[PDB]
């Protein structure tokens, strides 16, 4: 029975405010804490990566839930997807508002209807008959979230290897800033924002949605592991095919069916955080690598 | 300069009928004819797919624009996605409703936008505003369909490649009878539905959305192809490896960088037709075949 591991990220992007990272770093802690402390009890790799994401979603420092980025109508839009790397099962929502978790609607979609996808009204209603509590939308949006609409006017994720050696992927997103009104990105699309397969791992990604869409970054990562190359050498040739290719930039973690796991970006900025062995390991910028115990 | 080819297909689905036999040929020589006359005339492979696929969308006979099936509520919801493998871009649509051509609002997207995936709400305002008309769901809707779905409660695509050495693919549905509301299949996921890379190939695919999905079935079969595998053999294992994992079924016509090209499947049927070299190529059934002349 292998060593588990969580991975978690926070949106891909430009450099951030330097007093935010306190509150960054807390949340990607909180997120892989509770996401160990679900393998700790020998519970799944897909419970897992949930439970990692339910926070991020309801932490109002990331654009997920209760954070997301606002579009071009100052409103909440958001995605997200799930994977069980063990038969490949499935479920993902894109456009959902008024409700509090998104990650746990895709798992809705995945273990409660024969299908993987559901889409606005559709979703709304299935969470109505699911019942999903109505949240305000007041509550979804932020200032600071309302102040990078204005200035434009004038993404999470968890990667996980439980102890019977399954792999998962989550993400989650309200988005990206002005976006229009039904734009899907590649957070709820399988094999562009995340893929998990037990036979070569899971990767969940961020950055410039529909670079990763048109690259299907995840699936790519995987196709070089499938090939012998290592988790970095395959993460670096996957998003530098998407910068040389497409002219995009983004993030990626990954955990391969060894348990051998890294967090790579071409993006300024994507704070990670990985738990393996009792051990906490944090960063938001490039070659800056923090290691704490887990209680 | 390249040969151009044009291939087209519906759906990966089940017996057809006598009656339906000569309609349903009907229908796929007047798409694959719109699409190669396209390329005869210099136009590139996008216009030819788009070509094709509106064909099999006007068409009632064939479940995409006209004739789609019907959902859980006894409306039309439609899905379309459209590639360029020059650049990769691309436009899909999913959840569209009260409209003759999908794919021609997947374009738009891809035209006329920063984005490359809309659905439902915000698919039909960007809809209204680039004047696509708005037409009774009632008039998309067959008595065919509407006896299937009272029963049955008690796909589209084309693959060019151009004088210019593009390829592309196009792929539009109405998706499995009965959905949930707000089901969205493979057809408007890029790798799933279908991908187009300059550097490989071309692939449109059909049958079970939910497991072209979970092992990102057009994207698989191009991988195949950069190992060295023909477009056949490349078919072959990932339809191979969908039957085994997720147990699906589907079909799929692809197209080499170069002008080779294939139709598989393993549903027991599906309509297919090529243009290339001043002929037709036509099929329904496994090697029941049919190469004349075209003029
Ligand atoms: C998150 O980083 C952005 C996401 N990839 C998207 O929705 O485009
Ligand atoms: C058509 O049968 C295939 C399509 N992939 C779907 O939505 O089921
Ligand atoms: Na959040
Ligand atoms: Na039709």
């Amino acid at each position: 029975h292998m060593n588990p591991i969580v991975v978690v990220h926070g949106g891909g992007a430009g450099p951030i405010s330097k007093d935010r990272k306190e509150r960054v770093h807390q949340g990607m802690v909180r997120a892989a804490t509770v996401g160990y402390g679900i393998l700790r009890e020998g519970g799944s790799a897909v419970d897992a990566v949930e439970g990692a994401v339910v926070a991020l979603e309801d932490d109002p420092e990331f654009n997920a839930g209760c954070g997301s980025v606002l579009n071009t109508n100052g409103e909440v839009e958001m995605d997200a997807s799930i994977m069980d790397g063990k038969d490949l099962s499935a479920g993902a929502v894109s456009a959902v508002q008024c409700i509090a978790n998104p990650i746990k609607l895709a798992r809705l979609v995945m273990e409660k209807t024969p299908h993987c996808f559901l889409t606005d009204q559709g979703a709304a209603q299935f969470a109505a008959a699911m019942g999903v509590p109505e949240i305000p939308g007041e509550k979804l949006v932020t200032e600071r979230n309302k102040k990078r609409l204005e200035k434009e006017k004038h993404t999470v994720g968890a990667v996980a290897l439980d102890c019977k050696g399954n792999v998962a992927y989550a993400t989650s997103t309200g988005g990206i800033v002005n976006k229009m009104v039904g734009r899907v990105g590649d957070s709820p699309c399988l094999g562009a924002g995340g893929y998990a397969d037990n036979d070569i791992g899971a990767v969940s990604t961020t950055g410039h949605g529909e670079s990763i869409l048109k690259v299907n970054l995840a699936r790519l990562t995987l196709f070089h592991i499938e090939q012998g190359k290592t988790v970095e050498e395959a993460a670096d040739l996957s998003l530098g095919y998407m910068k040389s290719r497409v002219k995009g930039l983004g993030g990626l973690i990954v955990v391969s069916k060894t348990g051998d796991w890294v967090a790579k970006w071409t993006s300024t900025s994507m704070p990670w955080a990985a738990a393996k062995d009792g051990k906490l390991h944090f960063g938001i910028d490039p070659d800056d690598t923090t290691i704490t115990d887990l209680p």
